[PDB]
């Protein structure tokens, strides 16, 4: 990754020139998009690999760069009709992204680094790394909102359920004001952001004290305490 970060480099001076407009550009940008995807790997069940610092993650770390510095230009300000081109080029990249099921490799990627974080609480690539992969959710899933014509991304309860235990993790300056923000954007209203985060941490602090007491021996047994 670093010695091919030139490389990439070059690649983005090369795509500034790209208009969005032509069927062709369109077509080349599309076609190098699912070749980035494919080289992602989601299908790959080595997750074990994943977790640690290699030169595949390096490079995937500095995929994500490439592909958030592509959206990040989508502003309409003095653009000489390049706002249209903006908008098609983020809205086939939300499709592709989204098409290929790169947020199921997402939710596993965090789940992993879920586990690294509870074993160093307990006994910056890591903070680049858990930002560009929580950001990349965050763009699809904005550029998504976007544009109602792509289909919805399916969240089940787990996908809160973590992203909420990342929230309570205080070492979190603020990519965590950045986390909220996203949840409040996929509930959509503050209500059910706030309603689900409390419900979380209550629950979390009650199988604390179930645990407290089941330890030092305040069992819960068919409801009832027994000392």
């Amino acid at each position: 990754g670093v010695r091919a970060i030139p490389y990439m480099q070059v690649i983005l001076m090369l795509t500034t020139d790209l208009d969005g407009e032509d069927e062709k550009d369109k077509g080349a940008l599309d076609n190098l998009l699912s070749q980035l995807i494919a080289e992602l790997g989601m299908d790959k069940k080595d997750v074990s690999k994943k977790n640690e610092r290699s030169a595949l993650n390096e490079v995937h770390l500095v995929v994500m760069r490439l592909l958030s510095v592509f959206m990040s230009r989508t502003k309409s300000g003095s653009k000489s009709s390049i706002c249209e081109s903006s908008s098609l080029i983020s809205s086939a990249t939300a499709a592709a992204l989204l098409s290929s099921g790169a947020v199921d490799y997402c939710l596993h990627v965090l789940k992993s680094l879920l586990e690294y974080w509870k074993s160093q609480q307990n006994d910056a690539y890591t903070q680049l790394l858990t930002e560009m992969v929580l950001r990349l959710p965050y763009q699809i899933k904005k550029i998504t909102d976007t544009n109602s014509r792509i289909p919805p991304p399916v969240f089940d309860h787990s996908w809160f359920y973590f992203l909420s235990e990342y929230l309570m993790i205080q070492q979190t300056p603020f990519v965590r004001r950045q986390v909220r923000k996203l949840l409040l954007f996929i509930c959509g209203s503050k209500e059910k952001y706030r309603q689900l985060r409390d419900l979380h941490t209550l629950d979390s602090h009650v199988r604390g004290i179930k645990k407290l007491l089941e330890e030092q021996g305040i069992f819960l047994r068919a409801s009832v305490v027994t000392a």
